[PDB]
């Protein structure tokens, strides 16, 4: 069903849908690990399905149609606690590279493409534990795609070699994120 922001479980999978209060987003949970997000002049939003909690060696599969019209990402996305980290393995994005302005730390090859690695910091921002300052870890895929498999261990290990460690995992999903743009997407996770 089409729902407003919230988290829960649907057809065997965890889901998380969040937005900044701006309208224009239509998030809908479907059968199994499927969800769709259609947005028209949204603000910032993040929604998708997966697991609560995630693991440090999960092989995540995704497939679907991803049609962003502006700033948007398609990523394996999740968090850990102690340390508090928001991480991304970006498989596809629209008109804006999320690593713009960030300092590159290295490169890792996984699942058919090179990824560039970066760390950024969010200061006094919303998080799974409320307002907080925390780091974000990024693997940005060079060869964009809308379906495939992500061996998360390759990324977590690559990050660890650069000193980017993860705490106890919280949720881990395949998420569509948008930032003041429009677009359409339908994804199935497994």
């Amino acid at each position: 069903q089409t729902i407003q922001p919230g988290t829960g479980y649907n057809n065997g999978y965890f889901y998380s849908y969040w937005n900044d209060g701006h309208g224009g987003v239509t998030y809908t949970n479907g059968p199994g690990g499927q969800f769709s997000v259609n947005w028209s002049n949204s603000g910032n939003f993040v929604g998708g399905k997966g697991w609560q909690p995630g693991t440090k060696n999960k092989v995540i599969n995704f497939s679907g149609s991803y049609n962003p019209n502006g700033n948007s990402y398609l990523s394996v996305y999740g968090w850990s606690r102690n340390p508090l980290i928001e991480y991304y393995i970006v498989e596809n994005f629209g008109t804006y590279n999320p690593s713009t302005g960030a300092t590159k730390l290295g490169e890792v090859t996984s699942d058919g493409s090179v990824y560039d690695i970066y760390r950024t910091q969010r200061v006094n921002q919303p998080s799974i534990i409320g307002t907080a300052t925390f780091y974000q870890y990024w693997s940005v895929r060079r060869n964009h795609r809308s379906s495939g498999s992500v061996n998360t261990a390759n990324h977590f290990n690559a990050w660890a070699q650069q000193g980017l460690t993860l705490g106890t995992m919280d949720y881990q999903i395949v998420a569509v994120e948008g930032y003041f743009s429009s677009g359409s997407a339908s994804i199935t996770v497994s």
